[PDB]
């Protein structure tokens, strides 16, 4: 058998890899364009911030993004080069309300042979738009002439003698196209210029040449006219060159960190923004000087500290003091630059969530309610954090009132001429209170004709401009403009009312087993019918689905039956046996997407929903879901109309492509609810708990919600320990040598602000050891194990490891017959500029009474790269060894097995008795534990080389891997492991983890993965028939979907490395499949044309079902 896999995006990439500004959408609009790997986001810069106008996806990793304006254009055009060398020129096209990104030119500029450069792909555009320059490989400069006839973006190569280019730019103010670049040779680093000639397709002698530049010169800045020239930024100095003009400064403020990005503030280059690796923001000023003749020359350079921002990957100045900080290691932000310091000139105004990099993550179900949550280790350095990702629907609360003991909510229009609710009637234990809504103000009032002494079961507006109130004693009908009691119905023998239901013109009241059908008439509650059911009535509903309902839904006590009766004869039309011994609590007739349903919920949290036929009253397609454990009450509201389910976990029911979806509301315990459409709270809801009354609006659809827990240091690994109700997190913080012969922290962080703290007292590497002294300004890493509460996410404890000890692996498990659960950490002694670590530790911690107690330690001769619990034993990877440890009764680790091989097992996963091993460069390996013989054995090995990054076991015979060239692959047994699946994902996978973020199908299994760019994906398995259908749909979709840049989807998903390239196999692009629901219905039929007896509605249900896995 083969392997068929389905990979889909759960969370799009959030890290910013690039940002440019200009007039792309129109000549009058200032735009900000953000590259997030495969996504391009287009914003309009206003005083309110950033207004989104368009977002597109590209079939490629965006490596180059530049705005430029050639002659004959009304706005700027966009040049993009992908990492697979797809080049295109794009234009923003708006036709009224339709937005199209059209391809003005496209082509692939990859060479047949060539070695990619160390500084990566560089793409520059000449200021006169004469040409596009590309540095793709060493020794070659690729030139794309910007001619009107170059529709295919044909290019030619010029031989570059300098084989190691650091950075290159096109110079301003030149009669001929001139490049300026920093290069590296055995003699150091230098800057050189060349004149590019399209006529001769060669280089000409540049205007100048500087033989020597700083050894760490890494960035070139082309200064615009009138000054021109170039600015070279290094680790220590900033220099300006322009023929015979030379300026050089060396400010000590920039020595502490490397400057990694820059941006121009003004079109003449008089001020520049600079950001370093610590998030500091600098201003580079080019000081002018007026001479005696009247000319103005460049006097000096000067930098000035502005303050602190997020660690910036790119910076973009916008309008008046507003700067966008594009970050890949933390959240992006909009910062404000003030001309007067506060000593910081920067002020953060908005933050934008970034999950990247996700270095580790785990799935937990804290409340044990059936839906898991993702807890990731995100960010790095001062941006490091934990993120909690949860599927659900958000609530925006706009009012809160402390009103305990509420037992019922009903909206009401006290005025018959208004179309807006102005009254909220509340029910309590034998009481009924009334509140009025005067705009945004709420005040308790009274309603004439209503009763405050009896608990209300229902009230609202009814026909003939009247009001109704159903209490536990009777049903009262009240006039409107002069409010007064006009009619009242009681039980013939004045017994209490058990169940109540009502619409605009009908009332159905139950008294035990007796039903009474009343009709609302002008000043008259006319009784039409009255019968007796065979069992006691539990719940009622008479919602007119097709305002005179001919049907009446009812739930019974002893039978546990949902019946549809006919008004007024009350005869039975359809009865469904629900089963069990729990009675139904709520029943509701509703309509979803023009289809009619019957909802019925019991007291145990079960929810049955059937298809309802209004003409016959026939129930069909019986299904069941679990919406909690407490009794559930159903109520409709207007978003179409949706159903709110009130229980211990609130759930909103809605529809999507004729399939019901049950989404959890991000709230705790909602006992009663009603819709509320007031002038101060339009299209809102009123929610009541055990203590407060809440008014707010609700989101339309389910999405991923993200909570952020800032750590201000780098998290590394995370594991959940249920028995302690806490997370264990390995973290690292940077410290710099001060002057007291030690290291000092640069800022407070999680490891230095915990409630309690401990330090390692191990003496394993103390005596008979030489010191590793450091120098001034040298940075060191201090590693810690954090204990994080699972509810408040506060740092309960922080244990600091030994100096120069790096925590690499973390696991939470029991071992042997020991009933305690431990945090186990694998470490390594890491010293500067050394090979593989020679010493390490395995430390067993126990969290008890808010403190971490060290239980045992085990010295190891190497780095403990990974650890996993293996059937009551500890499996550890140490350097080039896989070792199995036993937990003795004396609380010590004893070696049982030692598998000495040549692999470097950086990644370990286990299942049953097998182990999947991920090597640094030798792909994956399969080991199996022999129980009777007590050691390991190599079953099979993938023999083609793959620089692994993550590994996962899909099942007993399918093994999933990810490598450093952004590819996925699946290995299978035949011994040799055979690669039966290949797929270019376009992201760097850091962690695989089993689990799901939806409630608990055409697919099997669920594996989540987190990436460097913050993207979260999902992998699942398909059957052969489903894989063949979806593969056929891929080729049909690819013929219809227009691709930005005219990039072939199949070329994009093709497995690609430096030594190997072939199409994808065994993988379905779920993102492409899901886009089938985004095309028009006429365009839908073309896709499914002549598909095998397949209709568009057949695969709408197929694709909609596939969307439910995430």
């Amino acid at each position: 058998s083969m392997s068929y896999n389905y990979v889909v995006t759960a969370q799009k990439p959030t890290a910013v890899n690039g940002c440019v500004t200009g007039h792309f959408t129109s000549a009058e609009d200032l735009n900000l364009l953000i590259a997030k790997n495969t996504r391009l986001e287009i914003y309009v810069v206003t005083a309110e911030g950033l207004r989104p106008v368009k977002e597109v996806g590209m079939y490629g990793k965006i490596a180059v993004m530049e705005l430029f304006r050639p002659k004959g254009e009304s706005k700027d055009l966009l040049f993009i080069l992908t990492a697979k060398y797809n080049a295109c020129i794009l234009e923003y096209k708006q036709s009224g309300e339709s937005i199209d990104i059209i391809t003005r030119a496209h082509g692939n500029v990859q060479d047949r042979i060539g070695r990619p450069s160390e500084t990566g792909i560089i793409g520059i555009i000449d200021p006169e738009c004469r040409m596009i320059g590309l540095r793709l490989y060493d020794g070659l400069f690729k030139v794309i002439p910007l001619d009107r006839d170059n529709k295919e973006l044909k290019a030619f190569n010029i031989r570059l003698e300098e084989l190691h280019v650091i950075d290159v730019k096109f110079l301003y103010g030149c009669q001929a196209p001139t490049i300026c670049f920093v290069y590296q040779d055995p003699q150091g680093r230098h800057v050189k210029t060349y004149e590019v000639s399209l006529r001769e397709k060669e280089f000409n002698k540049g205007p100048w040449k500087q033989e020597n530049v700083e050894a760490e010169a890494s960035m070139v800045i082309a200064v615009p006219e009138p000054f021109g020239g170039a600015i070279i930024i290094g680790q220590e100095s900033i220099t300006y060159h322009n023929g015979d003009k030379y300026l050089a400064i060396a400010p000590p403020i920039i020595k502490q960190s490397t400057i990694v990005c820059h941006n121009r503030v003004d079109p003449n280059g008089s001020r520049y923004l600079l950001g370093d690796m610590e998030g500091r923001l600098f201003m580079l000023l080019l000081e002018k000087e007026e001479q005696m003749d009247g000319t103005v020359t460049l006097k000096d350079l000067r930098v000035e500290l502005l303050g602190e921002t997020s660690i910036a990957e790119c910076l973009t100045y916008l309008d008046n003091g507003v700067v966008f900080v594009g970050s890949r290691l933390g959240d992006s932000q909009l910062v404000k630059l003030n001309v007067d310091s506060n000593g910081s000139y920067v002020v953060a105004m908005e933050t934008f969530t970034n999950l990247g990099p996700i270095v580790d993550m785990c799935v937990v179900d804290l409340e044990r309610q059936g839906q898991g949550q993702l807890v990731t280790c995100s960010g790095a350095f001062k941006e490091g954090s934990l993120r909690i990702i949860r599927n659900g629907i958000g609530i925006h609360e706009h009012a809160s009132i402390d009103l305990p003991g509420i037992k019922g909510l009903w909206p009401l229009r006290s005025d018959p001429n208004r179309e807006t609710d102005d009254t909220l009637v509340l029910s309590f234990v034998g009481q009924t209170r009334v509140l009025m809504l005067n705009g945004e103000e709420v005040e308790e009032t009274e309603l004439m004709g209503f009763v405050d002494d009896q608990q209300t079961f229902f009230c609202g507006n009814v026909a003939h401009q009247q009001l109704i109130q159903i209490t536990s004693a009777s049903v009262r009908l009240v006039s409107q403009e002069p409010k007064a009691l006009v009619s009242e119905w009681k039980e013939p023998q004045a017994k209490n009312i058990s169940v109540a239901s009502c619409n605009s013109s009908q009332v159905v009241v139950a008294v035990g087993r007796a039903l009474y059908y009343l009709q609302i008439h002008p000043q008259e509650l006319r009784q039409i019918s009255h019968t007796e059911m065979e069992h006691e009535v539990a719940c009622l509903d008479i919602t007119p689905l097709g305002g005179l309902s001919p049907l009446c839904a009812i739930g019974l006590w002893t039978d546990i039956s949902a019946r549809i009766l006919k008004l007024p004869s009350f005869e039975l039309l359809h009865k469904e046996m629900l089963g069990g011994e729990i009675i139904p609590r709520s029943i509701l007739m509703t309509t979803f997407e023009s289809s009619h349903y019957l909802l019925c919920a019991l007291g145990d949290g079960a929810l049955f929903y059937f298809g309802l036929n209004i003409e016959t009253g026939l129930l069909s397609d019986r299904k069941k879901v679990t919406l909690g454990t407490q009794p559930t009450v159903l109520r409709t509201f207007r978003s179409t109309t949706n159903v709110f389910a009130c229980s211990d976990r609130p759930t909103v029911i809605y529809s999507s492509n004729h399939k019901l979806v049950f989404s959890n509301v991000n709230l705790k315990e909602v006992n009663y609810m009603c819709p509320l459409n007031s002038d101060g709270y339009p299209d809102s809801l009123a929610l009541a708990n055990n203590s407060t009354l809440t008014i707010g609006t609700i989101d339309e659809i389910q999405k991923l919600h993200i909570r952020t827990v800032p750590l201000y240091e780098s998290p590394r690994k995370i594991c959940y320990q249920e028995v302690s109700q806490c997370f264990g997190v390995l973290s690292s913080r940077i410290e710099v040598q001060d002057t007291s012969g030690g290291t000092t922290a640069l800022r407070p962080s999680a490891s230095t602000q915990a409630l309690s703290s401990s330090v390692s007292s191990s003496k394993l590497f103390s005596s008979s050891t030489a010191p590793h002294e450091t120098s001034f300004g040298e940075e060191v890493e201090v590693h810690n194990l954090l204990i994080i509460d699972q509810h408040t996410f506060e740092v309960l404890h922080a244990h600091q490891f030994l100096q120069n000890e790096y925590a690499l692996s973390l696991v939470s498990c029991k071992l042997g017959k020991d009933p305690n659960t431990y945090f186990i950490v694998g470490t390594a002694m890491v010293y500067p500029e050394e090979a593989e670590p020679k010493q390490g530790r395995i430390v067993v911690f126990q969290y008890s009474d808010g403190k971490l107690q060290t239980v045992a330690e085990k010295e190891v001769k190497g780095a403990v790269y990974s650890m996993v619990e293996f059937n009551g034993k500890l499996l550890a990877s140490i350097n080039s060894t896989v070792r199995l440890y036993e937990w003795t009764t004396e609380k010590e680790l004893r070696t049982e097995c030692n598998h000495y091989n040549n692999i470097m097992a950086l990644y370990l996963k286990t299942k049953g008795d097998f182990i999947l091993v991920g090597d640094l460069m030798r792909s994956v390996l399969l080991l199996a534990y022999k129980p009777m013989e007590g050691n390991f054995e190599e079953i099979a090995r993938d023999f083609n080389p793959n620089w692994m990054s993550a590994v996962e076991i899909l099942d007993d015979d399918n093994f999933l891997g990810a490598e450093n060239a952004f590819n996925l692959f699946v290995c299978q047994k035949d011994q040799h492991l055979q690669e039966v699946g290949l797929f270019h994902l376009g992201e760097f996978v850091n962690v695989f983890c089993h689990g799901s973020l939806v409630m608990q199908t055409p697919t099997q299994g669920s594996v989540l993965f987190g990436t460097v760019n913050g993207m979260i994906g999902l992998v699942t398995s398909l059957s052969e028939s489903w894989y063949n259908l979806l593969l056929d749909m891929q080729n049909r979709l690819n013929k219809v979907i227009k691709s930005v840049g005219k990039i072939e989807h199949s070329f994009w998903r093709s497995f690609h490395t430096e030594r190997k390239t072939e199409p994808a196999t065994g993988f379905i692009d779920g993102d492409l499949i899901e886009s089938f629901l985004d095309i028009s219905r006429p365009k839908m039929q073309e896709v499914v044309a002549n598909l095998q007896e397949a209709t568009a509605d057949d695969l709408i249900k197929v694709v909609e079902e596939l969307t439910r896995i995430h």
